[PDB]
């Protein structure tokens, strides 16, 4: 019912597109991908 992500000390490589963070660069690189190609959704994009 009342529960969710339970992790202390957020992880590095924090995605500057949605929020998803990662420990290794590669992990983020593979992700950021989805955040590239189409129009920049949300005003939080330059
Ligand atoms: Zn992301």
């Amino acid at each position: 019912g009342s529960s969710g992500s339970s992790g202390t000390g957020e992880k590095p490589y924090e995605c500057s597109d949605c929020g998803k963070s990662f420990i290794k660069k590669s992990q983020l690189h593979v992700h950021q991908r989805i955040h590239t190609g189409e129009n920049p959704s949300g005003p939080s994009s330059g």
